[PDB]
RNA sequence: AUUAAGACAUUCGUGAGUGAUUUAUUUCCAUGAAGUGGCGU
């Protein structure tokens, strides 16, 4: 279990961008641009080790938590370019466009375009 | 023994009768029980 965490206290929760919208049996995929507020953020990885083990014939149940493994952590790595940190440079309309263009020998996502 | 003597400004009398601390005034305005899956490449 590797649990994600903003380094300061200043994101907790980012809603989808897109948004899909379903009228009369058609499926709508719309979207404005992303909120530029989490480009360039810190993040923070905890790992923890949850190993459910055989049922102890009185609960049945889980209290497998007390593990915790101690791995390698690369903060500021590559001066503060690395998995700990946004891409600090990325439009939604660019990466749409991108998708339901990728194809092999016919096109994945089968939507068209009517893009405003 | 003298134009003198005698004489309570006194009796009766409730500061009382009628009189709502009352007329009027919204404990309101604002706000998404909501965000998110991942491994099985």
């Amino acid at each position: 279990i590797v649990k994600i965490k903003s380094a300061n206290n200043c994101i907790s929760r980012y809603k989808s961008p897109l948004l899909f919208k379903i009228i009369n049996n058609s499926i709508y995929l719309v979207g404005n641009e992303i909120n530029t507020e989490i480009l360039n953020k810190p993040f923070q990885y905890s790992y923890i080790e949850q190993t459910k083990n055989k049922n102890m014939r009185t609960g049945k149940s889980e209290i497998t938590e007390r593990t915790m493994h101690i791995n390698e952590i690369e903060m500021n790595y590559k001066n503060r370019i690395n998995y700990h940190y946004t891409p600090t440079s990325f439009s939604l309309i660019d990466f749409m466009q991108y998708a339901m263009s990728y194809k092999k020998n016919g096109k994945n996502i089968l939507n068209y375009i009517p893009l405003k």
